[PDB]
């Protein structure tokens, strides 16, 4: 799972979409993707995200799902989740798959990057907020 | 229930900020619940925010109003103010100038919410 840490603080929105374009293929510097997704002092908005994931040439969409957006096999991973995590309101996960009651998520803190998380703890993070991408 | 309805795509954070013009690192999307958090913060707020799910409204010492993250839609940074949890139906005011205030049942409630609550006090 080729993901790609953050290292400012504000990073973790462009983190999470060059760790998406790695494992689709591209590669992106960070300081550009800052730029295109409009990241600021207070990391990127949900909208960032998607605005620049077009421009990279991705078919986006986002929903509002639920967990049992997880009971549906067909979920084309890897996509990208909205979070919370403690006082971080504007964090990010990659998704890349689940063996188990357990999803592998990527998290661009550089302290954390790839790892199994639990769903009860992912759904008590997770603002429900899905982004999926597809090269055109 | 005093609420202001937004102009531009992109005013609806500084609209729910209106609890009681133009502004606090709101930039072309909407903002960030940062934002919104430091500009309460300003303004002289004690600002408390929260990831919840529905028992939140389960709880008698619930200070209305406060201030919710919810997507509407392809509205990803979006937000309403809520007023009150008068039974199995919320009063929530949507910046959306063609909404404003207005009842809305639990499930669709649940449906939009992002779990983001901010609570403020002056
Ligand atoms: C600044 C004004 C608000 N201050 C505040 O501390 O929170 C508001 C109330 C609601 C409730 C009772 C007292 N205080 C905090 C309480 C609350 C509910 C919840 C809650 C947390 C997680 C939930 O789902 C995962 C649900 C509720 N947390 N907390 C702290």
């Amino acid at each position: 799972y080729k993901l790609v840490p953050q290292i400012d603080t504000r990073d973790c929105g462009p983190a999470v979409l060059a760790s998406v374009a790695k494992h689709y293929g591209s590669n992106y510097s960070i300081a550009y993707l800052r730029e295109l997704s409009k990241t600021n002092k207070q990391g990127t908005t949900a909208l960032g995200i998607v605005e620049a994931a077009k421009k990279l040439g991705f078919e986006t969409r986002s929903i509002k799902a639920d967990m049992t957006l997880f009971d549906y096999n067909d979920l084309t991973y890897p996509f990208i989740v909205h979070v919370i995590k403690g006082k971080r309101l504007q964090h990010y996960y990659v998704v890349y798959g689940s063996q188990n009651n357990q999803l592998i998520i990527g998290d661009p803190d550089p302290s954390v990057k790839v790892t199994r998380m639990s769903k009860e703890r992912f759904q008590s993070e997770w603002t429900g907020l899905a982004i999926f991408l597809a090269p055109q």
